[PDB]
């Protein structure tokens, strides 16, 4: 399948070269997979989600996304126009309030929730969790991310936005999950992207168009935007049978475009997520 005039990040993850605008992907499109977006919520009523999104848990007085961040990330995973995996099922877990903030205890609870709740959902092709959040190092937060991964969920986490080594941030620094840095449309590391040996992969993160609250759309930047590209890619590849939740991060690294990014610090992987799709 081909989507013309796609957001640059979708085109990039289906290309061996920057500078193209069509997204190419197998029409299975992540059908039969599920992606949990652990964030500020998801505006599931957005036309872009086509009934495939639903809120399943909140830790606040409402499950509504009053911020937009979670809706944007969910759109990059799985919205019809802006998403990698256009037929996946999206599940929202609101661990961040409408200011984008959340206590580590709440974030940990949300991760343990997903590890259990996937047993209440029909996801025959596999389960992914996208975590576009983090803060300073916490062994408890890292342990929760490791538990979620060990339970059979492909965990993709944002590296962070401080132009610093991600070893000092959580859950970015947990080795067993998939830690995602950000790139721009000219194949440069995004100016704010964290780096380091803990990174597994880069995805598009600068100027990413996706869904927003109020039935709208906008372009924003962050490792938060790169992470759902990788989460959606994992769901897509799992539906194709090419990998599993336990192996998808390694598979994405194995099949990535290699050596194409600039301003990658020595010791950080030079790997850009790529779907290897051939019509
Ligand atoms: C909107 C732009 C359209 C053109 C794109 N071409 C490239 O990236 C290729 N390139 C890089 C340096 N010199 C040539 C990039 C985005
Ligand atoms: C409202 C949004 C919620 C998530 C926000 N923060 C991060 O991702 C920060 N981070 C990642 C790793 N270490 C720190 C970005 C804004």
């Amino acid at each position: 399948a081909a989507q013309t005039n796609a957001p640059w990040g979708l085109a990039r993850i289906s290309s061996t070269s920057p500078g193209t605008s069509t997204y190419y992907y197998d029409e299975s499109a992540g059908q039969g997979s599920c992606v949990y977006v652990i964030d500020t919520g998801i505006e599931a009523s957005h036309p872009e989600f086509e009934g495939r999104a639903q809120m399943v848990k909140t830790y606040y007085y409402s499950s509504r996304d009053g911020n937009g961040h979670g809706t944007h990330c969910a759109g990059t995973v799985g919205s019809r126009t802006y998403g990698v995996a256009k037929k996946t099922q999206l599940f929202g877990v609101k661990v961040l309030d409408d200011n984008g903030s959340g206590q580590y205890s709440t974030i940990i609870a949300g991760m343990d929730f997903v590890a259990s709740d996937k047993n209440n959902r029909n996801c025959p092709k596999g389960v992914v969790a996208s975590l576009s959040l983090g803060g300073g190092y916490s062994s408890s937060v890292n342990s929760a991310a490791a538990r979620l991964q060990s339970s059979g969920v492909m965990v993709a986490v944002a590296a962070g936005n401080n132009n610093a080594d991600a070893r000092n941030y959580s859950p970015a620094s947990e080795p067993s999950v998939c830690t995602v840095g950000a790139s721009d449309r000219y194949d440069r590391r995004s100016s704010f992207s964290n780096y380091g040996s803990v990174l597994d992969i880069f995805g598009p993160g600068t100027d990413i168009l996706s869904t927003w609250i109020g039935g709208s759309t906008r372009s924003i930047s962050g490792t938060s935007m790169a992470t759902p590209h990788v989460a959606g890619l994992a769901a897509y590849l799992m539906t194709l049978g090419k990998t599993t939740a336990a192996s998808a991060c390694r598979y994405i690294a194995d099949t990535a475009n290699k050596g194409d990014l600039s301003n990658i610090p020595f010791g950080t992987v030079n790997l850009l997520a790529y779907n290897n799709y051939q019509a």
